[PDB]
């Protein structure tokens, strides 16, 4: 049937979810990083430790970000294309802090390019 | 925390569900999997003409697993190749997986990552 997932429906199912995967790419190597997320007028706002390779990988770079969920009938998933941009505005940074994120740093929004979904039937 | 190899492969054995991670050219896909683990292997099935077929078999991929509760999480990455199970041994082995089954295509195409590294972390949030 059909298994392609809207927009709408795709940031309201990342809200369902508090963990997803940045995934970075350089020439033929890539690497992933699970990040605790929330979703923000569509945006994927996290908050990233000082000094580790999550910085340096993402920041002002091309990302992935991908999250998912399932059950025993039927599973969903959905994928951001966009870049990671630092938080460095008032007006984003008051946003942020707004963010009921699980329990001096870097806020991190990935700005969507484009946005895909799929459902998968089991 | 960094997690030894045996933590790692029986905390892949609490989810059911990772994701295959290809590489090509600069460019990044990601491949949510139905998945089980034998033997330090990632087991899944594949569906035919899809683009996981294409992109991972035979190619080096990433595989990634994770979970979490409001206090802490783990995840585990898997380094390795992707191989297809061509094997009376192997295959035998592949149908006793405690993977969810998934529609009437009787149609099977048995993947394993053979495995060239595997690390996992555990997280707090503090
Ligand atoms: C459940 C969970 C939630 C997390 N949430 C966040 C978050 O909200 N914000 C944040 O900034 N970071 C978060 N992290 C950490 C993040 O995913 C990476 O672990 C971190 O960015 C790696 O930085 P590093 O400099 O230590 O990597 P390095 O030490 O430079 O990495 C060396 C190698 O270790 C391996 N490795 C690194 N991280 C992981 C990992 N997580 N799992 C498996 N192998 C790994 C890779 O093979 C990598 O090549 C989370 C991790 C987990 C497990
Ligand atoms: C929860 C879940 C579990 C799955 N388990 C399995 C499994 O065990 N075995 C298996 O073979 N397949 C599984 N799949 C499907 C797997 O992700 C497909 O191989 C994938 O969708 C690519 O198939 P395709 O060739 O039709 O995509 P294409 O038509 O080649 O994809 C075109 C574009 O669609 C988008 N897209 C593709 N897949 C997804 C996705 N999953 N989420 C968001 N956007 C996407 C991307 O932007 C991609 O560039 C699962 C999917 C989900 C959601
Ligand atoms: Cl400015």
């Amino acid at each position: 049937a059909v298994t392609i997932l809207s927009a709408t429906e795709c940031w309201d199912l990342l809200k369902s979810v508090a963990l997803g995967r940045i995934v970075t790419t350089v020439d033929n190597t890539s690497h992933i990083f699970p990040i605790n997320f929330v979703v923000q007028n569509r945006t994927v706002l996290f908050r990233t430790a000082e000094g580790t390779k999550l910085v340096s990988a993402a920041i002002n770079n091309n990302v992935l970000f991908e999250a998912d969920d399932h059950d025993v009938e039927q599973g969903w998933s959905v994928i951001v294309r966009g870049v990671a941009r630092t938080v460095r505005d008032e007006a984003d940074l008051a946003e942020a802090q707004r963010a009921e994120l699980l329990p001096k740093t870097h806020w991190v929004r990935v700005l969507p390019t484009q946005i895909t979904g799929r459902r998968f039937r089991f």
